């Protein structure tokens, strides 16, 4: 992958950290709406809708 | 008769050599970039880099 060894415009300058090495892209689109993330608060510690039966 | 005729056989220099024979084009492009030649050294016998894991 990268290395970017050959220059060093700063040290370590955000060259590498290892960052992850697990697959994290799976939200929304990329689960097909499966996993969707939103952003959207909501007060308390719960969230109650209600639907009839 | 051929006997008594003083033949010369032909000679040349075909002024070749033959470089190798293994394969060595097959080190950068060819392998997708897997493989690198770039053109920076390094002084003293070692270098090294930090990325904090």
């Amino acid at each position: 992958a990268l290395s970017d060894l050959q220059v060093f415009n700063d040290w370590a300058y955000k060259t590498m950290s290892e960052v992850l090495d697990q697959q994290v892209e799976l939200f929304n689109g990329a689960t097909r709406g499966a996993i969707i993330l939103r952003s959207a608060g909501n007060t308390g510690d719960l969230s109650e809708a209600a639907f009839w039966a």
